């Protein structure tokens, strides 16, 4: 209950969920989802947006023990919620094809609409496509999708960071003027385009540095990131606005974050609003 | 409510690990690793073996849902405590370069030796190398690999059957007249081939696919497999030799299998004597 050791995984070796302390402060078995009304949806049955999600669940920390995390789904389905309430269709991708791996230690399991939601989207969950094949088939010129959604969680700071695909995306939808929706640890994708000053000047939220420095000391995390994501995208021209969390979200032109796991609602009625301006014109 | 039925894995929604009962009868606290020692062991420091494992755990049944699996410890460590005392070093990775997912289920927690020798490389399966990096900098004519290790567990049957670098590695081992070692549900990693007949006429052992129809009998698996590799092994020309399995093991020419979880340390003894002759002119 109030202990603050992380908890053993039994799927791998010296691998460890939060510690049930954490997992009482910041976890819950209901979310704060709500506003999701749009009386006037889109209806095209055209756009639709593409997920990126975290592939890998097991995060190695600076003492050798392995995190059990990946993408949080609160912060995934809160803003897939809205904008389905917005009338858009989603299609799941990972860099290997492999299922997306949740922390669900963090799924609230009384919410009736969040899990309802994730029963209408399991099958693309479990069974993704491969993003190389999105980028091969999907994207270019006329493409279906109208944006690219990448949700938090420590999961997401695995692969898709230096990854030459994430970053085709991205280079696409800056490109092809396409709205970026992120929060939490998901900027972390953003490293991806390298050396490229593509994102010079953008002012986006995003979870802390000095916070996950922290949440160690109550168990939450066996251990330290090896690095910070932070100081990173910073480095490459973000100017990081939140120096802590309170689910706040932001948007500079087409490109929308939120600044921790609890954005997503925010985030949610944000892309929606935006989308909808987007289309009904 | 029964030690038939699949056990549940708290990681991952709707995937289960073989059921009590499987587990008694399939796996043992011990091993039968024997006759390891190597009185003339190769001591150049050079040849050295490239490990292909498994990097996804969640394999999709027929019924929905995940069998929690991975490369089968016994048949990976076994081979390799042996050509460990022959004398000769590895390289491990996987497709994404993510970690090497092993069926801890089924790892003999009383064996002092294959725990050490797990203990011994716990930082290269945590952390390998990606299949892609090999096959741009250690592979070609005068690559330090003698060979090519391809672990089995139903874990091998993800990813490894259809992946272009995977293809790469199979025809550079063959192009080069190096050594392929596999058994189990491994030699699935041949599909990666497609269409090329490379494989016309090879004489191999492996999984019989009407096993993989009994085992969720008694709830090793908590589904069925949504096609059979050795049907379509057959397709491209191979021949399976095994209609069971009883720890044989085959050696056509430079392709080295074992037929179950029962080939492993036979196949280690295979490779090492078939390779250390390779080393002696």
């Amino acid at each position: 209950m109030n202990d603050k050791h992380p908890t053993p995984d039994p799927a791998e070796d010296n691998a460890f969920f939060p510690s049930a302390y954490s997992l009482s402060q910041f976890t819950a078995s209901k979310s704060d989802l709500s506003g999701a009304h749009y009386p006037t949806p889109y209806q095209g049955g055209r756009w639709k947006i593409l997920v990126v999600g975290a592939d890998e669940r097991y995060l190695m920390m600076d003492n050798g023990t392995f995190f059990s995390t990946g993408n949080h789904p609160v912060e995934t389905l809160l803003p897939m919620y809205h904008l389905d309430k917005a009338g858009f269709s989603f299609d799941i991708a990972t860099l290997s094809g492999n299922p997306v791996k949740f922390e669900w230690w963090a799924m609230p399991r009384e919410d009736q609409e969040v899990n309802g939601l994730y029963s209408k989207y399991q099958s693309s969950f479990r069974q993704p496509l491969k993003l190389s094949d999105v980028i091969e088939t999907a994207l270019g010129e006329d493409s279906d999708y109208i944006g690219v959604f990448i949700p938090g969680g420590h999961g997401a700071l695995m692969g898709l960071p230096d990854s030459q695909e994430v970053k085709a995306v991205l280079q696409w939808a800056m490109k092809q003027n396409k709205f970026i929706i992120s929060l939490c640890h998901g900027p972390a994708a953003f490293l991806a385009v390298g050396d490229d000053p593509l994102f010079a000047g953008y002012k986006i939220v995003a979870f802390p540095d000095e916070m996950d420095a922290q949440t160690p000391s109550i168990g939450y995390m066996p251990g330290h990131l090896t690095w910070k994501f932070g100081e990173q995208l910073q480095a490459i021209g973000f100017e990081l606005l939140n120096t802590g969390i309170s689910g706040q979200v932001f948007q500079d032109r087409k490109m929308l974050t939120g600044d921790s796991p609890l954005a997503g609602n925010a985030l949610g009625q944000l892309a929606a609003k935006a989308l909808l301006a987007e289309v009904e014109q």
